[PDB]
């Protein structure tokens, strides 16, 4: 596979790259349209707030490019949230890429601590290939206070105070709310599954 991590220039890239290289794949880091559009598989990382991330995407001339991508793309955590229509702040509503018809909102966890942080299981839509060979009771590592509600785009659900989307898909755009690069063997297999689609 020709693998490209879209160069948002954030701190998560090296850990993502490491996880992919450990699986035997060479990784290219680029924001060049030709290089990106030639890839077989794309990763979209991110950290911080949606406002800063959308600002970063704009300044790096990546808004229109991400929208043009036709091959499978995996957004991780904030990378996933950027695919949706909008995101709250905690304040203004931040307009995101709008590639998935979902919104990102603050989790209402009651007396439960924020962020949703730690190791949790997910409940997968029957037979989705992203989770092939991963047991239902496997743990992924989450660290997020905002989330996308369950909707038509949801391919894995998680429950923490309220149900939310642990993973999503819209055509070639995939997203995970947890960090597979920090989720040990379960996360490694999900990354491998994505690369093997």
């Amino acid at each position: 596979q020709n693998v490209v991590i879209i160069d948002t220039g954030c701190a998560n890239i090296s850990s993502v790259k490491f996880a992919i290289e450990r699986l035997g794949y060479a990784v290219t880091i680029s924001r060049d349209p030709q290089v990106v559009l030639a890839a077989d598989k794309l990763f979209l990382p991110g950290v911080g707030t949606a406002s800063e991330a959308m600002k970063n995407l704009t300044e790096r001339d990546l808004i229109e490019l991400v929208k043009r991508v036709e091959k499978p793309l995996l957004g991780i955590c904030l990378g996933m949230q950027l695919l949706g229509k909008l995101s709250e702040e905690k304040d203004e509503i931040v307009q995101c890429l709008g590639l998935v018809d979902g919104e990102v909102r603050l989790l209402q966890t009651g007396d439960l601590p924020l962020p949703h942080m730690g190791w949790n299981t997910v409940q997968v839509k029957e037979g989705h290939p992203l989770f092939n060979g991963i047991e239902p009771d496997a743990y992924f590592y989450f660290v997020h206070s905002f989330a996308m509600p369950v909707g038509d785009y949801t391919i894995a659900q998680c429950e923490y105070g309220q149900p939310f989307s642990a993973a999503i898909q819209a055509g070639n755009y995939y997203g995970v709310q947890f960090h597979p690069e920090r989720s040990s063997k379960a996360g490694a297999r999900l990354i491998q599954n994505f690369l093997e689609l």
